């Protein structure tokens, strides 16, 4: 056979054979000796060669590879690195790496929509301020009333010598944890860290389950800014149950815009530390983790005892029966208030699309096995049966250090 | 740099300090990740061995004594003249309760310290398999109080044909394909159900048929061996609210016994070691009954449930799925036959992994595998990092042997 890594589909009997791989310019965690594929996680002439490897892969996207355009644009970056220390990106190159990124995101079950994403180009931000009307706009933007449109919005690169762009939440939409005199949390107790941030910054805050934090966004070489988002541009879905009357009267809710702003986006060597991006919900991400996960809202209990399952064992499988009708919950709720939901069914189905359309396009797609997988029914969807490749691949969206 | 092992839902770290033991390379390199993959001189083996030796000596707590370096003589004359040698029974329990030990796939290795070891090394003929097969069989089923065993047939050598056990487990139902496409049975015996016909074995034509074993002794064609109804359990499929579930005739067997894979101690390398234990209830409910190709049942339950099959959203199959499990759970139960959910199993894998954190400084895992079909992230094991990699005593998979 190939001397490529031969991937199978098990539940249908397929071989492919990932040439891509080939590609990856940089290491992961895993040597022959052990495999760390579960860990979560685990420049001057330097810039030159991502940079002129960045422009090949865009001369290459446009179909002018080897041409007199490249051989220009090649010369012209490192002109500029010569002279400054850095480059700057054309406006098509900015969108180019940005869908590039989302498409080598090896944890992304998305991805079969990676060629639809609205790039708002926000390099000329210069003021914390300027950041939260630019976050504003995408939140309009991207939520269309529950329409959702994927979208991503960049900020200035890293630059020699000065301060970051910095959005300090991890996401722009985040429910307040606080901490309690018994030692538990009331609302997320992900967000702990962030809600005393926001308070020791000058928020005065509530004292419900679900209240929305402000944003603290940071502009260079400035202490971070408090911002409140207006209510009515955050929005969210009261959560109820096709046929269980009382799933409404526990007041459950979940915001529609899934928004992650901590991540670095990587593009040609250059680092773009602020690029909030969004899509929209999986919704086993609300449904199984975000509501039930033991270190999250942990709702399973209650829900099972208003379901009068049998709490006290194990075998009556009653984790599993509540944690179903919990996502049938997200999935109506959703559904009813029209916005833009995919169970874990359709996600990975398409995902499925997306491996065969990218094995045609390059040869493999880089995917990480137990982050693709869905946490609740994983062998019921094809994904758990099909055989992936993981690596890396730039443009990148990276995690970066907190600012704190 | 030793792998750091972080589990998310309780904050808490630990270091791997064991993989430093591992001599065989993974499938995964720098530049990427196989980790989902489900396949792959007299010195050589003189290391192993001596290795070994050194590792049960140590485990016996008599490292360095007499008995010890007499024991490293002993192997070492007999490689030098042989280019082989044999193990002592108690070396043979100790190795294949350390292949299991090791065993990065199994959640159910807090059980590691309760095996019978069979010794069948004294085994000349297929018939003679047969009657150490039936009574491994009787043994571990034990009237549904199911007791895990291992029976160890003789070791490969360099001049001759494996014993070998054809089957891929002792216990299979038939997969009869049909000219029109489809199987009747389990479609994941196909070949074997075919390779018996062949043999001679006449077929039946239901879903559930227990097959025939074809037994291998050395460069010789196998032989057919039918089990003696009696000796193999077997559970309705029932369920505690449902009554028209039992109407489905549905059935599993109480006894899964592996029997393809090859047990490798010391550089010696066992092709027929049966083993078995008892099952986690997922590997029934979910794979067996409800994979695409296996069984495929979700479909009919979900009709049966009358629940809206046109739609992925109704999340149909999920709850399909539980229902399956749980009359899985039901069954096994009322027929008081050995069976372990997926939740009880993964708290106790939990346990093993801090077990075996101070006993050893790691244990080797293979999340995807750990981690149940149904449900993961409500069980424990799937915030929790882990390590794979391969030490040895180790089961390992082998060529079918036609
Ligand atoms: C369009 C709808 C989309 C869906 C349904 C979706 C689905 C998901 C899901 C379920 C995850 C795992 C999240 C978790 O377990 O916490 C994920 C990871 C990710 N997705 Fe998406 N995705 C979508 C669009 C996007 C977009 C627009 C981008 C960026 C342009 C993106 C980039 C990522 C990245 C970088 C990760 C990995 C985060 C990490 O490693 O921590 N996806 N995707
Ligand atoms: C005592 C009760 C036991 C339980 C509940 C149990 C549970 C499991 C499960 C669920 C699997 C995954 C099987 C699959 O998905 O097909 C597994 C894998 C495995 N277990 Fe166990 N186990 C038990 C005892 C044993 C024993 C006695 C041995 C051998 C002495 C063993 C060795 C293995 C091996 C080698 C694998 C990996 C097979 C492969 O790689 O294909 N286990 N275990
Ligand atoms: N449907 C969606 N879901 C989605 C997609 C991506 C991400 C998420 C939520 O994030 C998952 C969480 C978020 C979390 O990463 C955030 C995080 C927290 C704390 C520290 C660091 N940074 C570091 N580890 C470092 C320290 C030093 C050097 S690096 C990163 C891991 N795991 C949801 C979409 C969002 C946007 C488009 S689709
Ligand atoms: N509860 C249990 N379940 C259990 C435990 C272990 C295994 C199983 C079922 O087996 C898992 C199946 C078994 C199967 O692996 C065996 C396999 C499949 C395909 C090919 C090859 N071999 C090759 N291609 C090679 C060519 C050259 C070198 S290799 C081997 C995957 N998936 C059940 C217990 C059984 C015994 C004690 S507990
Ligand atoms: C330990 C393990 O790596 C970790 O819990 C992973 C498993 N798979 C996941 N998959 C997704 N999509 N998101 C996650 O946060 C995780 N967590
Ligand atoms: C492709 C993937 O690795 C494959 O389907 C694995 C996933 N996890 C599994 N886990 C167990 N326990 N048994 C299996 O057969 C599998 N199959
Ligand atoms: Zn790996």
């Amino acid at each position: 056979g190939p001397k490529f890594p031969r991937v199978k589909n098990w539940e249908l009997g397929s071989i492919t054979y990932d040439t891509l791989c080939a590609q990856s310019q940089q290491d992961g965690p895993c040597t022959p000796r052990r495999c760390l594929g579960s860990l979560v996680l685990p420049p001057a002439e330097q810039l030159l060669s991502q940079a002129r490897d960045f422009i090949n892969q865009y001369y290459s996207s446009i179909k002018r590879s080897g041409s007199q355009a490249h051989e220009e644009r090649l010369q012209e970056v490192e002109a500029e690195v010569a002279s400054t220390g850095t480059y700057h990106l054309r406006e098509s190159e900015l969108v180019f790496g940005a869908k590039q990124a989302w498409r080598n995101a090896p944890r992304c079950v998305g991805r079969i929509q990676w060629g639809k994403l609205q790039v708002f180009d926000a390099r000329d931000c210069s003021s914390a301020q300027e950041m939260f009307t630019y976050i504003c706009n995408h939140i309009k933007y991207a939520t269309n009333r529950g329409n959702l449109r994927s979208a991503i919005t960049v900020f200035p690169q890293r630059a020699p010598g000065r301060g970051d762009f910095r959005i300090w939440n991890s996401q722009l939409v985040r429910y307040a944890g606080y901490r309690q005199q018994d030692g538990s949390v009331r609302g997320d107790p992900a967000n702990v860290e962030i809600t005393e941030l926001c308070i020791q910054h000058g928020w005065t805050p509530g004292n419900g389950r679900f209240d929305v934090l402000p944003l603290l966004l940071q502009a260079p070489d400035e202490a971070p800014e408090l911002f409140v988002l207006p209510p009515e541009l955050v929005l969210e879905v009261p959560l109820e149950h096709p046929t269980l009357e009382w799933f409404a009267a526990l007041g459950l809710r979940w915001y529609a815009l899934p928004a992650v702003s901590n991540m670095l986006l990587e593009i040609g060597g250059l680092e773009f530390s602020a690029a909030p991006f969004s899509g929209w919900y999986m919704s086993t991400e609300i449904g199984t983790r975000n509501l039930c996960d033991p270190h999250r809202y942990n709702i399973l209990e209650d829900v099972a005892v208003c379901m009068d399952l049998d709490t006290r064992t194990t075998s009556s499988l009653w984790k599993d029966k509540a944690a179903v009708e919990i996502n049938l919950a997200v999935l109506h709720s959703f559904q009813l208030a029209k916005v833009t939901i995919v169970d874990h069914h359709a996600a990975t189905v398409s995902f499925m699309k997306h491996l065969d359309n990218e094995q045609k396009a390059r040869g493999g797609c880089p995917a990480d096995w137990a982050w693709i997988v869905p946490p609740i029914s994983g062998s019921l969807t094809p994904v758990f049966h099909q055989e992936m490749v993981n690596y890396i691949l730039s443009p990148a969206f990276r995690y970066q250090p907190d600012p704190w």
